[PDB]
């Protein structure tokens, strides 16, 4: 019921007990561990939001206090009358940097505290939503030295009046299927750059198109909407070394954005909240880059290297690989938009996770998606046992929202 | 019940039905996922089951289920059992065993070879010296002048717990470890205590960064006794590069065998405490780990000054970069000697085939995600993009503790 884990590098061993607050379930069994799965009333709801505010009122030193007594009446009061209750602002942001603190998956955590919060629950049509994303694109770029940041629309009501932002990132690259057979720019994006275009964007047709925004409130028809191409930070990718690197004309941009998640708070759901940080470079250069259902530019470059690639057993992809995360970090770093390298990074999440232990008694840890994509064992977090177990407030992965709207 | 496992690299779904088939714990719970943890004196009642389960299969395997075959061998091991408490496995039984242990291994990359494994049966054992000489002549032919065959050698059974046959060496071939005073280490850092009982028992250690330890045997129950593998039978390869002419002045080596001895071999409940058995290797495990580990022979930086890269910030991939060359080093070195090796690239892509073939014959193929993924270039691999169910099948390879920590010295 207490848990070790151990480091099998440096022979520290951490006690987990945060595990035992879990509520959620992991997807496994004592039959079977599902760890690689890609993905696994008024009744309901006054539990979530008394095991919430219990939560918020003890990280405040008042839990069982003349007020945290009155706001679980309030708010008690509020959800018999209403079928639903509204979060305090200072509940809010609290609710919102522990999503983060408790995403398992996410390498970057140890700044999980600094992340600024705009409250974009006022906000009541597409263009207000549009306004909201903007402001929150220029104020997490801070041109180029990023800060972390969530913008927080209305919360779901009856569900038939959601507010989605239906791509998957803010800014993302389309992608088009070709006569050729071939695709043009991001194979991950076809079909949201179709939606698009059937919505009626004039797609360009190029390799790095940014896509449009495609925003829904309040369970309306979605709207397209050109975020300010001046708000939108680019990085052309050179090598230090290789003169060549350049002709290749590979570019990305600077602001990592997620907006397809839905964020859970006191068992309130807010579907449309866009968060952005930095990126780690192996995301760009390892996945964006090389995996072969992507932009799989590693023949191109092999090739460009002269590098023999008659055998596996030359490593010439494992060359290549290098080569291509060496110059996705020189070039952001040489234009100086915020970048963290996977040594740098993982040594913060091993920091990070030893805060937490001695803290708060544990962390929850995805070991599958914290090893980083290249050189796994060379990073700390390879050799770091870690407990996986699901705590809220959450980020939580939603159907998208073309499968589900009705027009 | 019907669980799916998708590629998310070629959008194949695959189906399992083979997980129903499993018995043992995971460590998971609904409410917990210990899928990184490293680790997470039988009765006669519990003993028939894990007999009838047993040869249900291996009756099955061969298509004789329900035969008068069959059915007479049940009550033969059934009488056996009550009797005298426990059961001998037929040689093809055995072997049949033996081979379904690897077949079964989730963390196993190298299954699709796993029914070509040449079975020594060593069941006839006696004594310690016994034990050597059946191991002389298991590395010597899994060796085979580097054209390596896999291979595995079971000595008799755990009886009463008290009389256990172990090797206690971790692999039949591994380098010493000395602990200095000024705290650095010369040879392989992981097996420093190890090294230490060796001396203790008698062994004259050498002292250098690449000694071949020697074997440390125990027969049933006994306390173990010391042997050193004829040199002549112990196949070595220096490391080179193909390009970088200095890489061989860094005086590295590695043994060409792989031969794990320390696990213990589940067959129909019983339980054999030694069975070494060998194979090749997949060149990550040299070049990534046994040489980049930081605490294993820890060389990127002296690689990586020697190729002079930038070594002042983390970001110039200094490590990562010095850590490729170290591969190549190691492949390119196993192949110009004719020893056999594999690459992560080669050994990944067979796998995901062997993979397929399983669910499609097998109903499903057991893996654990964490082990099979390469510790370089993940997800270049294709493994890396598979998901995968993990849950554990008998017959088992099982870990078991080191023998020094339970065994009752006699004196
Ligand atoms: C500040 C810099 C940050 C870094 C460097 C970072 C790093 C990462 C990385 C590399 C991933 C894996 C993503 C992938 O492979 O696709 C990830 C996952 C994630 N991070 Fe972060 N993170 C940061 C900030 C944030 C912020 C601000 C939030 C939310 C407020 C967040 C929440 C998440 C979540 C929810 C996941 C898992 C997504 C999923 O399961 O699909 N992180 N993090
Ligand atoms: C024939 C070529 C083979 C290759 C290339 C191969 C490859 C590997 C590798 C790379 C690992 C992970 C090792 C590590 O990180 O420590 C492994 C694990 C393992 N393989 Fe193999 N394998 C082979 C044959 C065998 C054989 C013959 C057996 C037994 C009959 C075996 C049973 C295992 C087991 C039980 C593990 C897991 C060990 C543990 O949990 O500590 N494999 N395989
Ligand atoms: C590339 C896709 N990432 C999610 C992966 C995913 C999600 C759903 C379904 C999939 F098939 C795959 C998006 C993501 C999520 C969290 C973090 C990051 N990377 C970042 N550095 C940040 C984004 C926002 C704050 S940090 C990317
Ligand atoms: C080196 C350590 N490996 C065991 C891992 C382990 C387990 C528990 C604790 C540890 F610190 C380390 C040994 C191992 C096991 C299975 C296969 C291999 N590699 C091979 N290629 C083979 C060995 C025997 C047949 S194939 C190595
Ligand atoms: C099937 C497997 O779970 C899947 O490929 C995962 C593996 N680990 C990952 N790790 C991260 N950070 N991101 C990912 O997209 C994945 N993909
Ligand atoms: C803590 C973690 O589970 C441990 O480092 C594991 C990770 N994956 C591994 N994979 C293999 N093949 N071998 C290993 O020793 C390990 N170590
Ligand atoms: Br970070
Ligand atoms: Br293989
Ligand atoms: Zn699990």
């Amino acid at each position: 019921r207490f848990l070790k884990v151990k480091n099998w590098e440096t022979d520290v061993v951490l006690t987990d007990t945060l595990h035992l607050k879990s509520t959620l379930e992991t997807g496994c069994t004592e039959h079977i561990c599902m760890g690689s799965i890609m993905l696994p009333t008024k009744d309901q709801l006054f539990p979530l939001a008394k095991e919430f505010l219990d939560q918020y009122y003890s990280s405040i030193k008042r839990f069982g206090s003349k007020a945290h007594m009155d706001r679980l009446e309030e708010v008690n009061k509020e959800i018999e009358s209403t079928s639903t209750y509204q979060l305090k602002d200072t509940e809010l942001i609290y609710g919102a940097k522990h999503a983060w603190r408790n995403a398992s998956r996410c390498v970057g955590r140890i700044q999980w505290s600094k992340l600024q919060v705009f409250d974009a629950r006022d906000c009541t049509t597409a263009h207000g939503m549009f306004n909201y994303i903007c402001n929150h694109v220029k104020y997490a770029t801070n041109k180029g030295n990023l800060r972390s940041a969530i913008t927080i629309f209305p919360q779901r009501t009856d569900g038939k009046h959601d507010f989605r932002v239906w791509n998957s990132q803010l800014i993302r690259y389309a992608g088009y299927k070709q006569p050729d057979g071939s695709t043009l720019g991001d194979p991950a994006n076809v079909q949201f750059t179709e939606i698009c275009i059937q919505q009626g964007w004039k797609a360009p047709r190029g390799r790095f198109d940014v896509l449009p925004l495609l925003l829904q409130a309040n369970g309306n028809d979605p709207e397209l909407f050109q975020i300010p191409p001046e708000l939108v930070l680019e990085v052309p990718i050179r090598h230090p070394k290789f003169d060549w690197f350049k002709d290749l004309g590979l570019k990305w941009y600077g602001l990592p954005a997620v907006s397809n998640m839905l964020l859970e708070i006191g068992g309130l759901e807010f579907s449309a909240c866009p968060f952005s940080g930095w990126y780690m470079g192996t995301e760009i250069g390892v996945r964006d880059y090389c995996d072969n259902s992507r932009y799989n530019i590693l023949e191109e470059v092999a090739k460009k290297m002269d590098l023999d690639m008659r055998k596996t057993s030359s490593l010439w992809k494992d060359q290549a690989l290098v080569e291509i995360n060496i110059a996705v970090l020189y070039s952001f770093q040489s234009d100086k938009v915020t970048i963290v390298d996977h040594h740098s990074a993982t040594e913060s999440f091993i920091k990070h996770m030893e805060n937490e232990y001695r803290c708060r008694g544990g962390c929850p840890a995805d070991w599958v998606w914290i090893v980083p994509p290249m050189s796994g064992s060379i990073t700390p977090v390879f050799h770091q046992e870690m407990l996986n177990y699901r705590l809220t407030p959450s980020f939580e992965y939603q159907p998208d929202p073309w499968n589900t709207h009705v027009w």
